[PDB]
C-alpha cells in the first residue's frame, strides 16, 4: 500500500533521536528528495482484555509468547537474560512506525535531540563564561501584560506580594501534574543569584506551593507528592520553579540528578555556603551540546578538567 | 537454570505495569515459592560499524539496525503530511531479542512491597531521624547482601567483570554490568562500582576525610570506563552517581549513559546524587559529613522505614511548616 511503498522508498540521512527510557528513534531521511521523518516506538506488553487487577491468560499477554530464553548471568535469589517473543501483526505488532512527508524545517527541530556533557562548573567558570552570557540578554508577557492569564492557576496580587509575590500555571490525568511556579522578582536569573538572605523568601515560596497546589486540584495529590525543583541550566533566565507529581511517569532528563535540584536541597545547602550562596558553588550539570554557553568556553575548560584529573580523552 | 526457572513460573498478579517505559513486573510462584519476574522491552538497535579507530555513530547499514528488520507493515491511517500504522520487525536470540527479563526467586516480602505498585512521600529526614529511625533499622539489615559478597569474594558473575583493583582490602573496588542493563545497547550503559570497605552503608556514613577517597574513585571510573568501550562513551557522558535511600546497605556507585533518561527514580533528583556533588557538599559539612545533613529525597510506602517512623515524622514536619492537614470531606 501507500504507507508501506513510501517507506521503502526512504534513504536514511541520519538518526534525530535515540531514547532508551521509552524506546523510542526518530530517524531523518528523505523520499523523493524530499526531508521525512520517520519515529518507531516499541509497542508495551499486553494485558488481557490499578494495574495490580490485570490478567495473563491470554494467549499473547504478559510473558505468555516468549519462544526463546537465554541467560546473562545469576546471581544468589537473582537471574536474569533476554527473551524472544512472537509477533503477530494483528495481536502483537512490535512497534508503532509513524512517517511525517514532506516534512518542514519545524518537525525536524521537535524531533532532533541533542547530545549533553557533565561540566564542573566552579565560581570562576561562572564568573568569566556565564554571567556575561546572562547579561546580553514572553515571561514578561506573562508577569506584567496578562498572557496566558486563562491558564494561571494562581496569581499574587496583594502590595506586599509586589517583590516576593509568583504565579504558577500548567506546563504546555493527575499523575502527570506538572506546573511551573514563576517569582515576581527580576534580579534572579538563575540559582547562582540565590544568596543566604535569599533562603528564608524560599522557604515560604516552598511552604505556599505545597499549601496552594493540593487545594488547586480538590486534595487529589498531597503536599507531600509534589517534586519541586529548579533547573541548571535554566530553559529561560527568570527564576522559576517546577512542580511535579512524584509519581509522573512521562519524565526522563528534566528531573534528573544533573539537572534538577530539589528546592529543599537549595535551601538546605544556602546553610553552608556563606553570604553569596551558590556564587560559591562549583556546581556539576548536564549542558547540551546546541547551547550557547557550550562553544563559549566550557567545552575548553572540561578540557583543561579532565587532563588535570589524568582522564583520558580524545583530542580536538 | 534461568530458561528452566522461568518456564516453571506460575503467574498470581502483575505488580506494575509502565507503558511509558515499556517495564511490566509479575509476582507468581515456582515450586511453591514467591518469585518475581521484570520484564523490559529492548530499544532499537544501531550498527556496530596514530592508528585508533572511532565508533560510527548511529548508522543504519546493518541487518538489525534501526527500521532494517521490519518484515511487515499496516497503515492505522494517514492524513496531509502524516502517516501512523504499525510494524512487525524479525526477532533473533543473538542479534535482536524482544525483551530483557530479570527473575527474583524466592523473593522475600521486602521485594515485594518494593515492586507493587505505591504512593510515594517525599520525606525530610534530619540528623536526628536518622539517629533514631534509619541507624537502627540499618544494622538489622547487615541474608540480604548475600549477591554483594558473592561478587567480592565468591566469584559471581566474574566473568563480566570489567575492572578490579583488590590487594589482599578496605581501598579497592570492581566494577561490572549492573542488574539493570541488557549488555547489548550501549545508550542505557549502566555499571555498578562496589566498594570493598563495609563500613560505609551509606552517605550517612561518609565524613570530611573520606572526601580525597571519593575524589580518587571519580577519577579511576572515569579512567577506565570509556577504554572498556572503546571510547563509544566519554569519559564526560558519564552520570556518576549514588542513591538515597539504597535498595542495599553497602556503598555502591551507579555509572549511567548520560544519553539515558533514566527509569523511575534511578537517576532522579531526590533519590540520585551526583558522586561530584557528594564530594563538593563534604568541604561545607562538619567533620562528621552526611551525618549533619538534612536530606530530602522520595521513599515509597511500603519501605519499612515509612511504619518505622517517617510516616509519623512528616506529619509533624507539614505541621511546623503551616501546610494545612486535608480536610476529611
Ligand atoms: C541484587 N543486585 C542489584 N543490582 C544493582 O545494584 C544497584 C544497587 O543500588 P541501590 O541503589 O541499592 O539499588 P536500587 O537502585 O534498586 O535502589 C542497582 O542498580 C541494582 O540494579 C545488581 N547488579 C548486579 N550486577 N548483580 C546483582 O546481583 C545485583
Ligand atoms: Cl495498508
Amino acid at each position: 500500500g501507500m504507507f508501506a511503498s513510501l517507506i521503502k522508498r526512504f534513504q536514511f540521512v541520519s538518526v534525530l533521536d535515540s531514547n532508551p527510557q521509552t524506546k523510542v528513534m526518530s530517524l531523518l531521511g528523505t523520499i523523493d528528495n524530499k526531508d521525512a521523518i520517520i519515529t518507531a516506538e516499541k509497542t508495551h506488553f499486553l494485558f488481557d482484555e490499578t494495574p495490580v487487577l490485570y490478567n495473563c491468560e491470554n494467549e499473547y499477554s504478559c510473558i505468555n509468547g516468549i519462544q526463546e530464553l537465554k541467560e546473562i548471568t545469576s546471581n544468589d535469589i537473582y537471574y536474569w537474560g533476554l527473551s524472544v517473543i512472537k509477533q503477530d501483526m494483528e495481536s502483537n505488532p512490535t512497534a508503532k512506525l509513524n512517517l511525517i512527508w514532506p516534512a518542514t524545517p519545524i518537525h525536524i527541530k521537535k524531533y532532533e535531540q541533542q547530545n549533553f556533557h557533565l561540566v564542573r562548573e566552579t565560581p570562576e567558570m561562572y564568573k568569566r563564561i556565564v554571567q556575561p552570557y546572562i547579561e546580553e540578554m514572553w515571561v514578561n508577557n506573562i508577569l506584567y501584560e496578562g498572557a496566558e492569564s486563562e491558564r494561571v492557576v494562581y496569581k499574587d496580587f496583594s502590595e506586599e506580594n509586589k517583590d516576593d509575590g509568583f504565579l504558577i500555571l500548567p506546563d504546555m490525568n493527575l499523575d502527570s501534574l506538572y506546573l511551573v511556579a514563576i517569582v515576581y522578582r527580576t534580579d534572579i536569573k538563575t540559582i547562582r543569584d540565590l544568596r543566604y538572605s535569599d533562603r528564608q523568601w524560599l522557604i515560604n515560596l516552598n511552604n505556599k506551593i505545597r499549601s496552594i497546589v493540593p487545594g488547586c486540584y480538590n486534595y487529589a495529590v498531597h503536599p507531600d507528592e509534589l517534586r519541586i525543583l529548579v533547573h541548571y541550566q535554566p530553559s529561560y533566565y527568570h527564576f522559576n520553579i517546577h512542580i511535579v507529581n512524584i509519581k509522573h511517569p512521562g519524565l526522563g532528563n528534566s528531573i534528573a540528578a544533573g539537572k534538577a535540584i530539589l528546592l529543599e536541597d537549595i535551601i538546605e545547602m544556602l546553610n553552608y555556603l556563606g553570604p553569596e550562596g551558590y556564587m560559591n558553588k562549583t556546581i556539576t550539570y548536564a549542558i547540551g551540546e546546541n547551547h550557547d554557553l557550550w562553544k563559549r568556553g566550557l567545552e575548553e575548560e572540561l578540557t583543561k578538567q579532565l587532563e588535570r584529573d589524568g582522564i583520558p580523552k580524545i583530542p580536538k
